[PDB]
């Protein structure tokens, strides 16, 4: 049987630690009020969710990571966001509030 997996190695506690760190702060609102191409995802959304392939992308994250895997087993230990059902997207557990470019009628 010469059948790909469907799975992959996940990061050591320590690399999990620095990677939700990072996503935990990208979506509260001292990013978002710097971040209004992330804010734009977050609002979005109905539930507040932006891909993973992304997030592990961002100007921090690359430091650390550049895959949505690495970053989708961080999203479990996650104590403010939820992951998506195949984890390939997170939402903030609250709904981020409106912000000043999203008050015009444009």
């Amino acid at each position: 049987g010469e059948d790909l997996e469907q799975e992959w190695k996940p990061p050591d506690e320590e690399l999990i630690k620095k990677l939700v760190d990072q996503i935990e702060f990208y979506f509260s609102d001292e990013n978002l009020e710097k971040d209004a191409f992330l804010l734009k995802h977050v609002r979005r959304n109905k539930l507040g969710y932006v891909s993973v392939k992304l997030l592990t992308s961002f100007k921090k994250v690359k430091h650390l990571t550049r895959d949505w895997r690495t970053t989708a087993h961080a999203l479990k230990y996650s104590v403010v966001l939820e992951l998506n059902e195949d984890h390939r997207k997170v939402r903030r557990t609250t709904p981020v509030p409106l912000f000043p470019n999203e008050n015009l009628p444009s």
